[PDB]
Formats: structure tokens, C-alpha cells, sequence
């Protein structure tokens, strides 16, 4: 998926403000200067500015707001992708933000909407038995999961978590204990479900949890 | 600000379905003039809702589904356009607020409770007063956030400001809102101060029952 010129310019700025090159409250430099610094005309410069608004990243006078304020969980990838000094932990961060909301939004859809979160877990069936296919499907279902809640800001959370998650994901489930972890993982909540056990499924997720994340932390080793 | 007001103008379309999921959008000529805008300046909105994920281009631009691609930036566009839904919505959020708060008010408990005192402690210089209120309100909770050592829970507030302040600037008119807030926090520094960390579900949850029950009894 090319970057066209406008998202590059949003990109090239937002990682130098991420990075401190323009604190919060600075401005940054005049449209001719800067235009002509990134080397690029000052039609997609005001596009790519265009676009750092959307992200809250500066407001037009371009005053430079404080990211960690203004930044959702738009900025997960930018944060990964920059290696951010800030958050050495993010993916385990990211992992830990996870499974303890999942614990509100399962119980709560297997409260709220047991067909559905059903539904959403029987797609574990007839999964493909490979790394992508297991990262899309793993985030489905904590998707799936989190709109079976009956609550969609749960739903919206887990879009936000998207990119970076699966990014994760992608990595992880080319183990395959990996992937029969998950399976297991899968089934083990159809069972609660199915029961109306729902005080177990803070144990369950808190303990996929535990054993996904030995797994994963011996294997980002091998990553950037 | 032309270019926030084309995309929100487009966003608001697509959220009520006027451009379908799948559909491509009309081309930029005949949208700038459907909109009375210009067509740089409608090319400034389309990327604003690429970036937004909203929408996504050697080929048109595509409508994503919002349910997919959608964070919590487009809250306040659903409380927005759908009147009749706002009070789901809202409570949708608070329950979001209350659950996702015992999490990280218990790590930053366990884990930096000089932080979290020090965000509580913002607590005793608020004016008696609604606007002032919501925002002491929602910096305490974003401070907690951040002070669990996981920064995402923190983005999460951040994209939760929007609506989450809007509702308390009519939450905290109210005095007994104002009072029950003060106590929580309070409250919320003396188990951290006692190490109480098994003691936050209680306490969290209890307090957003009554002050749903508050707000109830508001609306």
C-alpha cells in the first residue's frame, strides 16, 4: 500500500513531533520553508497538514499540541513503527491493555449476547492453519467479542487496537503452539459460554494471558 | 476551517449510510460542488478521512465500513446524529469508564502511587463550578491512566475527552455531582495511601452506579 506524497508529509512531520523536534506549544516552521525543506510543493504540504489535524497532532494559526494528550489509539503503529523511546513495552503494553478489557467485554457478552458471542467463536472453526489467518481471526474474535458485549465503544477500542494487534498477531501465529494455544483458548470460552459460567471468565482470559504472553515474549526476541 | 468542516460533513454522510459501505464516493469535481467548497479543499477533507480510516483509495475512493475501521474519534459524531440512542451511548460510556478505570486505578496503585496521589491531589484546587468540574474530572481519570505505567490506557482517555467531558459539563451543574466526585477522589487517595488495591473494583464500580444514578435522575 504506496504512501502517497500528502501521507508522507503527515508522516515525516508527526514522527518529528512525536520525536520532540517541536514540543508542545512551538509552532512550526512557515508553509514556504517548510514546504521547501520536505521538498515537496505546498498544495500536499497543506494536505499533509490537513492530515495532522485529523490526528489532533497540531492545530491552525500550525501550533503544535502535546500528543500524549491529544493522540487515541491512532497512534499505536506510529509509536511501534518509531520504536518509540518512551514506550520500550508497548506490545506488552498493548497485550496487557487486551486480555484485562477483554475480561469486562466477554463476561458481558456472555451476559448480554451469548448467540452472538457464539457466533463469533465458532469462526474458529475452519480456520486456516497458518500465521495470518490466525492473527485475523484472533483479532475477530476479541472483536467479535467485544461488539457481542452490547457496548460498541468496546467494538471501537479493539478497531483502534487493530494495526498493532494484528501486527503482533501475524508474528506470534507463525508458532504453531501458538495457534493450538488460541484454539484451546477459543473453545474453552464456547464451554464457559455455553454454561452461563461467567465468573470463570476472568480467570480463563487472565490465564491465556499468562501462557500467550511466555510464548510471545520468547518469540519478539527474534524481532525488531 | 473548511477542510474539518467538508470532512465532517462526508463523515456524517457515511455514518448515516447516505454513502454506503463498498460504494465509492462521487468524483472530487462533482463533491466540491455538492458541497459548495473548493476542490483543494475538498482533497484536504478526503485525506483527512483517509488518515480517519473512514474511507480508502489507482482507484476511487472506497466507503469503509465504520463499525471496522472506526476508533472512539467518532463518539461525538454518533451522540451527534443520533438523538434518540444518546442516553445508550452515554451510559455505554460511562460503563466503559467505570470498567476500564479499576483496571488502571488498581496498577497505579500497586505500581506509582506517588503519581497517582499527585493526580488526586489536583483534586483540592477545583472550582465549586460545572465546566471547571468536568475537566478536573476527566484529568484525574486520564491522569490515572497514564500514572498505571501503561500509556494506552491513557490514549484511551484521550479519545474518550470529546463526549466524556461533554457529559460532564451537564453532570457537574449539579451539587451532589460535584460532592460525590470530591468524596471518590478522596476516597481513591486514601486507598492508595492504605494500599487498599483489592479495594478498588468496590469502590470504582459504587461510585459509578450513584453517580449514573445522579445523572439518571438529571435526564
Amino acid at each position: 500500500d504506496r504512501q502517497r506524497v500528502d501521507e508522507r508529509i503527515a508522516t515525516t512531520i508527526a514522527d518529528a513531533i512525536l520525536d520532540g523536534v517541536f514540543p508542545p506549544g512551538s509552532t512550526l516552521p512557515p508553509e514556504r520553508d517548510l514546504a521547501e525543506r520536505l521538498g515537496v510543493n505546498r498544495t500536499s504540504l497543506r494536505q499533509g497538514l490537513a492530515r495532522l489535524q485529523q490526528m489532533g497532532l497540531i492545530e491552525v494559526r500550525s501550533k503544535v499540541n502535546n500528543f500524549w494528550e491529544t493522540s487515541g489509539l491512532n497512534i499505536l503503529e506510529t509509536l511501534a513503527r518509531l520504536d518509540h523511546e518512551s514506550v520500550p513495552q508497548l506490545i506488552d503494553n498493548l497485550l496487557s491493555v487486551r486480555t484485562n478489557i477483554s475480561t469486562i467485554f466477554i463476561r458481558t457478552a456472555f451476559r448480554q449476547h451469548p448467540d452472538k458471542a457464539q457466533e463469533v467463536l465458532a469462526t474458529a472453526n475452519e480456520v486456516a492453519d497458518h500465521a495470518d489467518a490466525f492473527a485475523e481471526l484472533d483479532y475477530n474474535i476479541f472483536r467479535g467479542l467485544a461488539f457481542a458485549s452490547g457496548n460498541p465503544i468496546y467494538g471501537l477500542i479493539l478497531n483502534g487496537m487493530k494495526g498493532l494487534y494484528t501486527r503482533i498477531g501475524r508474528h506470534y501465529f507463525a508458532n504453531p503452539e501458538a495457534r493450538s494455544l488460541a484454539l484451546g483458548f477459543y473453545h474453552k470460552l464456547s464451554a464457559l459460554c455455553s454454561e452461563g459460567a461467567h465468573d470463570q471468565v476472568y480467570e480463563t482470559v487472565r490465564r491465556y494471558g499468562h501462557e500467550s504472553g511466555e510464548i510471545w515474549h520468547r518469540m519478539q526476541k527474534n524481532l525488531p
